[PDB]
């Protein structure tokens, strides 16, 4: 208490960003005190001028891993496959495999032995696909080290929701967006959304907008805007409904292993509350992204619990997207940009903003 007002906080932050790297438009969400606060900038096209607001669709990139990593949860949690399974009992195509070898837990957790951060430009259709897996030699024994990757948390996506007899797209849109209350989060933007759509801007200011590539919607492919993402990260903070999706966010909250000051859980990456700005720039650095380390090895799965700060950058061509949340503080931001800005200045920012809100 005693603070100045929230919009005055988020400008003051947000508005010399948004200059400094001339990102057109930005939706602003924050939780406090048990509601939600959204804070519009700019424009969603800059050609069209329409402005930004929490319904504008923005490409949040690998945030989208933290709704592939709840539906994988709520597959195990239905049955469809343990997170201790070996992944060629869920792929006969993979039997004989390396994956013979690997876990449903590590493919989703990054760890099956250095898996690459994304396929190589040949692997274009799904046959390709499934012949670099089929062909793939690990570097490292399984569990043992991260390396942030779009082939491993995409094929336990995949074989997440095929345990469950469905493609994935059909599984989340049908089962898993709609019992969250999401209704404006979309893999496929329907032609009644597209006046919605954000246009991104790239490195050399040109419009872009689409997500193409193997597995994109298990890995960085969902559209959507703050105020469903706000919505998300709510459940995150207690969701009350479907036991077993109940049960699936607990299990993303769980921590796998560690690396740093950065525990692994499905999808979303945690750090004990308080975090400092030097951790949290560290845990989301090129040193943890962008490279493999070895693992602080967990003897088992363990709850985080609500004292800690989890965490998602996500990144697309044209697009940038932050969402940090602390459940035992009921705080929480989401940052959707249309630029690819630097990783570092959505974690300042957002740091920046998640301090205030703490006091
Ligand atoms: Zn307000
Ligand atoms: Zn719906
Ligand atoms: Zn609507
Ligand atoms: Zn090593």
């Amino acid at each position: 208490s005693g603070e100045a007002p929230l919009t005055a906080t988020v400008d003051g932050i947000i508005q010399p960003m948004l200059k400094a790297y001339r990102i057109p438009g930005m939706a602003v969400a924050v939780l406090k005190d048990g509601k939600a606060h959204y804070f519009n900038y700019g424009v969603a096209n800059r050609e069209s001028g329409q402005r930004v607001s929490e319904q504008t669709l923005f490409e949040i990139g690998s945030v989208s891993k933290t709704l592939t990593a709840t539906l994988g949860a709520y597959a195990a949690v239905k049955g469809g496959f343990e997170l201790d399974d070996k992944v060629s009992q869920h792929a006969p195509w993979l039997k004989g495999s390396a994956f013979d070898g690997v876990t449903m837990a590590e493919l989703a957790t990054y760890s099956a032995g250095g898996l690459p951060l994304q396929f190589p430009d040949e692997v274009d259709s799904n046959d390709k696909m499934q012949t670099y897996y089929r062909s793939w030699s690990p570097v490292y024994p399984a569990g043992t080290h991260r390396q942030y990757s779009n082939p491993s948390i995409g094929l336990f996506g995949h074989l997440a929701a095929n345990s469950l007899g469905q493609p994935f797209e059909q599984l989340m849109s049908q089962t898993l967006l709609p019992k969250l209350g999401l209704h404006h989060t979309y893999i496929q933007v329907p032609e009644s959304a597209m006046a919605n759509y954000a246009y991104g801007y790239s490195k050399e200011d040109k419009p872009i907008r689409a997500t193409p590539g193997v597995l994109a919607a298990e890995a960085y492919g969902i559209k959507t805007g703050s105020a469903d993402l706000l919505k998300f990260v709510e459940a995150n903070m207690g969701y009350q409904g479907d036991a077993a999706l109940k049960s699936a966010i607990a299990l993303t909250h769980t921590g796998f292993h560690s690396v740093g000051e950065m525990t692994q859980g499905l999808g979303w990456e945690s750090y004990d509350y308080p975090v400092t700005e030097q951790v949290l720039l560290a845990g989301n650095s090129p040193a943890v992204s962008f490279q493999a380390n070895p693992v602080t090895r967990f003897a088992v799965p363990k709850a985080m619990g609500e004292q800690r700060l989890y965490n998602k950058t996500g990144s697309t061509g044209g697009f940038g997207a932050y969402v940090a949340f602390v459940p035992a503080r009921g705080i929480a931001i989401v940052m959707l940009a249309n630029r690819n800005y630097p990783i570092e200045a959505r974690v300042k920012a957002a740091h920046a903003i998640l301090s205030q809100l703490a006091e």
